[PDB]
């Protein structure tokens, strides 16, 4: 029976609500309709100043909402447990789009280039090969040109891990 949040609420409590209230109510000090980060291991890790890494995973959340409400409820968080999302959530913004797509474009040319957009795995410690990224810009197309343009970093991530 249940969905997949209706059924552990069968075994779970609904009083962790107000348990995890605190550091909620905290961390939404600025924000009035509940708007935060959900990260929380990455932020107290990133706190400390150390490596590049936590800083894309910021991203990921920033737009985590699939619903596409333009908020997180502290139920959703909730349900959010039993089924483990483990990582990922999105990648980039529709208005970051317009933001990255010119800090990715160095070569003023309006569109961009495999150094360009592989120099963001450059400086991170992925783990996949230079000349691999290579294959990604091919499909970064859309315009059917064979480059990147206004439009086609935009549904970049129709979907990639």
């Amino acid at each position: 029976m249940d969905d997949i949040y209706k059924a552990a609420v069968e075994q779970l409590t609904e009083e962790q609500k107000n348990e995890f209230k605190a550091a909620f109510d905290i961390f939404v000090l600025g924000a009035e309709d509940g708007s935060i980060s959900t990260k929380e291991l990455g932020k107290v890790m990133r706190m400390l100043g150390q490596n590049p890494t936590p800083e894309e995973l910021q991203e990921m959340i920033d737009e985590v909402d699939e619903d596409g409400s333009g908020t997180v409820d502290f139920d959703e968080f909730l349900v959010m447990m039993v089924r483990s999302m483990k990582d990922d959530s999105k990648g980039k913004s529709e208005e970051e789009l317009s933001d990255l797509f010119r800090m990715f474009d160095k070569n003023a040319d309006g569109y961009i280039d495999l150094d360009e957009l592989k120099i963001m795995l450059q400086a991170t410690g992925e783990t996949i090969t230079e000349d691999d990224i290579e294959e990604l810009m091919k499909d970064g197309d859309k315009n059917n040109d064979g480059r990147i343009d206004y439009d086609e970093w935009l549904e970049f991530m129709k979907g990639v891990e």
